[PDB]
């Protein structure tokens, strides 16, 4: 047996685990089986430049043949809406190689995409073709009395993601299956907790976004969302290949992945192209699960399913809050903040970075690779009597044999202390090889009853 804590984590490392198993009686689809299912059209804009340079037109008039639609009075683009699109095309210009250009057709260009507006609700609150029919890269919403949605588009609401969603739709991806409900979908992750195409709301899955009376909808393009449109048209590794910090005090220059306040509501994935990057969401005040596992996902805000790491991304450092959050890492070097309150960090792979900050902290270790004596973790503000260290994962509560110097007889540990540089160290021996294998090192007295092993 282990101890709650490592189940916690144990649990949460597998909470949203995808395929080879069934889900409300729907066969559940790895991220890559749903980037299939996602472009099953065999639909997409053309090229050997290697990129896809799309130009785009707000329609000042209606085109040619325009009445025959059957969708009554044409308008253009307001500016809202204009100022809105674009944050839409370049939401997806970050994640695959695809370019947006505002401009009219022109002889250079992989294809053209046109907005506009219609009045008759005969029409449907916003339509899109796929990139290899007549009316390639078109897109339609409706604005009348009875349907303002579309009418102030902003973060978070639907008036944006219904234009995240017909731009993706006009790139190559289709609606993730063909009164229909979640009921009749093909897959059991077809949920807007996972895609922005889908239909169907978070519940269906789980996840829980906002309460009864208020929306909550994804500005950018989610887990599934990304995954299909590179596969499409490849990564854009260039865009933030610099240091950035997503959420709270965030460095990314997108609304999605912006908070300033406790109340704020994050639904997104995050896409990335290199450098040293952080996750803090050190604002918010309810318990978190931040996983910064690459297509992983979090329980952001208060909410949950709400944040995941795109796939194929490397994030290396995570901040929860001042609630009970818990951190799991990855195989990288990890800073690790649980920021305030009692919360269980799991460093991983690497020399982690591990701050409890104030509260009664647990750092837990699953592995002696997680914590080896060539490579150990760090607990920079460790303190003693409160905080504890997990060895459970390891020991399975067979407990440990604190001694001075190792006796080549396994579960042999020390705790060791340095007064003249506040430094102490727990060492084990888990192999019973004479020498340690196993090494974490604190700033702040680790007592041998700080062990929970
Ligand atoms: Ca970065
Ligand atoms: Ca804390
Ligand atoms: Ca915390
Ligand atoms: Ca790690
Ligand atoms: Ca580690």
């Amino acid at each position: 047996g282990t101890s709650s804590a490592f189940t916690q984590i144990d649990n949460f490392s597998h909470f949203y685990d995808r395929g080879d198993h069934l889900v409300n009686g729907k066969p559940s689809f790895t991220v890559d089986q749903v980037a299939d299912q996602l472009t099953r059209s065999g639909a997409s804009w053309h090229d050997n430049d290697g990129v896809i340079n799309l130009t785009y037109t707000f329609l000042t008039a209606p085109p040619v043949g325009y009445a025959s639609r059957g969708l009554g009075t044409f308008s253009q683009f307001s500016a809202l809406q204009k100022e809105q699109a674009k944050l839409s095309l370049e939401s997806w210009a970050d994640v695959a190689k695809v370019t947006f250009t505002e401009g009219p057709a022109a002889r250079g260009d992989d294809g053209h995409m046109t907005f506009a507006n219609f009045s008759a609700s005969n029409g449907g609150a916003a339509f899109a073709y796929l990139p290899n029919s007549s009316r390639k890269g078109e897109s339609w919403y409706l604005i009348n009395k009875d349907y303002q949605v579309n009418k102030t588009p902003g973060e978070g609401n639907y008036g944006r993601q219904t234009l995240t969603h017909e731009i993706g739709h006009t790139l190559g991806l289709s609606h993730p299956g063909d009164n229909p409900t979640y009921r009749d979908a093909v897959y059991a992750e077809d949920t807007r907790a996972y895609s922005v195409m889908s239909y169907w709301s978070e519940k269906n899955t789980g996840q829980v976004f906002t309460k009864t009376g208020e929306g909550a909808y994804a500005s950018a393009p989610l887990l599934d969302d990304i995954a299909a449109v590179q596969k499409l048209y490849g990564a854009n590794l260039e865009t933030r290949a610099d240091d950035t910090v997503y959420g709270f005090n965030s460095t990314a220059d997108r609304d999605f992945y912006s908070a300033t306040s406790s109340t704020d509501k994050l639904i997104f994935s995050v896409w990335d192209g290199g450098g040293n990057d952080t996750l803090d969401f050190s604002g918010f005040s309810q318990n978190q699960k931040i996983n910064l596992t690459a297509g992983s996902f979090s329980d952001v805000g208060g909410m949950t399913g709400n944040v995941s790491i795109a796939q194929g991304v490397t994030i290396e450092n995570a901040i929860g809050g001042s609630g009970n959050d818990l951190l799991i890492g990855n195989d990288a070097a990890n800073v690790l903040k649980g920021g305030a309150g009692n919360d269980i960090i799991y460093g991983g792979g690497g020399a982690d970075v591990l701050w409890g900050g104030t509260g009664s902290d647990t750092f837990v270790f699953g592995a002696v690779s997680d914590s080896t004596p060539k490579a150990a973790d760090i607990i920079k503000d460790f303190q003693s009597g409160f905080d504890k260290i997990d060895l459970t994962a390891i020991t399975k509560l067979g407990g440990l044999n604190f001694v001075d110097a190792f006796t080549g007889h396994a579960g042999d540990a020390i705790v060791s202390y340095h007064q003249a540089s506040n430094a102490g160290s727990l060492q084990v021996d888990f192999s019973g090889q004479g020498v340690a294998d196993f090494l974490v090192t604190t700033v702040g007295q680790v007592a041998t009853y700080d062990i929970v092993a």
